């Protein structure tokens, strides 16, 4: 998350693709 | 946060407003 930054939404950009985005947050607080 | 910078205080700026300032970390920490 940090290395990218969230606009717009998925049905408009063009040529978006499907992955996972590592959020350190989660790892951290549920350990 | 990630789109701001912590520097000096309310009391120097010139011109500064009142304004909340989101935490992407609070819904992960209520959580």
């Amino acid at each position: 998350t940090d290395n990218t930054f969230v606009s717009g939404n998925c049905d408009v950009v063009i040529g978006i693709v499907n992955n996972t985005v590592y959020d350190p947050l989660q790892p951290e607080l549920d350990s």
